[PDB]
């Protein structure tokens, strides 16, 4: 079959675009590299943040609409978002947390420490410490290399149908099992980010869409071949699959697997830096070429907001 290296990125639906970027780069210390609309409804933002070079495999992105229409963590979602971080700066972000009030727990499972906390609209996250992974050298208020987040280092998913869901991640996608410990089957992708994969081995319940709810996930390919690869392997194994939608900063294929989770393959081309240079991708709103047209309609729409250091 086929073999994704880790997660491309993560889609949630949140609230007001200021709140969640005081957390996402005021606390979490993440880089706005695009700052753009959904290409289904052009008056909702669709923000991307990740590392210094959006690179796959640390962008979670977001549509954020103020007025939280609130969706429920259940079955068939993402449960848990997880972020890596170097080996040693688990305090600098428990001091941080607390700093901004922030309440977290601490949970231990495969002999690893994790900080679990939400962000201001419901979304679960953690973080983890490990070697693997490149630095993250966006500097941002008091957030330096030696602690940044390097990006993903998984998530967590809740499937109605999880033996459905660990055939897709081990047989078809060819992510490795690592074991199981607790409620959980882990499985790692080659990837060296966005690559331990947890999934829970007893549903919960279904949950319900909306704000607070993490969307879909999407699994990296190497580029437009491989994707078209992928899109022809999943849709003769099982599964209904979307045409290639050009998203601008890399082309998706959707397809819901059998335990209701959305699940995306992305290609890692082109990436963020291809309408904006590197050193100014997220300065500005840009556009589907479609909308540029209405660009006046569009941004009379927008709720203004800042990236700023808290
Ligand atoms: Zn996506």
């Amino acid at each position: 079959a086929k073999k994704t290296m880790g997660i491309h990125h993560i889609t949630a639906i949140v609230g007001h675009p200021q709140e969640n970027t005081d957390f996402y780069a005021g606390v979490l210390g993440l880089r706005l590299v695009k700052q753009t609309v959904n290409f289904d409804d052009p008056g909702t933002y669709h923000l991307y943040f990740g590392n210094e070079g959006g690179k796959p495999g640390t962008i979670i992105t977001f549509f954020p609409w103020a007025g939280a229409r609130q969706g429920v963590i259940g079955d068939g979602q993402v449960g848990v978002t997880s972020y890596v971080v170097p080996k040693g700066a688990m305090a600098f972000w428990e001091k941080r947390l607390e700093k901004f009030n922030v309440p977290y727990t601490k949970i231990e499972r495969f002999g690893e420490q994790y900080v679990e906390f939400d962000d201001p609209h419901g979304l679960h996250l953690e973080i983890v410490e490990r070697e693997e992974g490149e630095a993250n050298t966006w500097t941002f208020g008091e957030v330096t290399p030696d602690v940044a987040i390097k990006g993903f280092g998984g998530a967590t998913l809740l499937s109605e149908q999880p033996d459905k869901t660990a055939d897709l991640l081990e047989n078809i996608m060819g992510l490795e099992r690592v074991g199981k410990e607790g409620d959980f089957v882990r499985y790692r992708s080659a990837g060296d980010i966005g690559n331990v994969i947890d999934l829970k081995l007893t549903p919960i319940g279904r949950g319900q869409m909306g704000a607070g709810t993490v969307h879909h996930i999407a699994w990296r390919a190497n580029d437009d071949e491989d994707q078209l690869d992928w899109q022809r392997y999943i849709a003769s194994h099982g599964y209904g699959v979307t045409p290639v939608r050009d998203r601008n900063y890399f082309n998706a294929i959707y397809f819901r697997e059998h335990g209701e989770i959305l699940f995306e393959i992305a290609t890692d081309p082109p990436g963020f830096a291809h309408d904006e240079t590197q050193e100014t991708m997220g300065e500005k709103l840009m556009l589907p070429v479609q909308y540029e047209p209405h660009r006046t309609q569009i941004e009379q729409g927008l709720l203004p907001f800042e990236v700023r250091e808290l």
